[PDB]
């Protein structure tokens, strides 16, 4: 093989992956937080005033 | 024209209202939250100072 081994001439090396992915993504939603739910059951709902 | 049932197509529907009404119309009246009223009889009263 060549003269000088060197980090370039090395086949089947592992690759020092890391285990773990930057999840940088923020989901603070303080209004739907604090809205409130209420169940309905037509596509359309109205309201008095 | 399709059979299946679809929103758009539905006629009988319940309109789902809120069941309720909602008025601001402010209603302090500081200036009645006074002393308490006082009673008389006829239509003109007095005071002396």
């Amino acid at each position: 093989n060549p003269t000088l081994f060197v980090s370039y001439d090395q086949n089947g090396k592992k690759l020092s992956f890391a285990n773990w992915i930057s999840v940088l993504s923020p989901q603070d939603t303080p209004f739907v937080s604090m809205t409130g739910k209420e169940s309905i059951n037509q596509t359309i709902f109205s309201w008095q005033t």
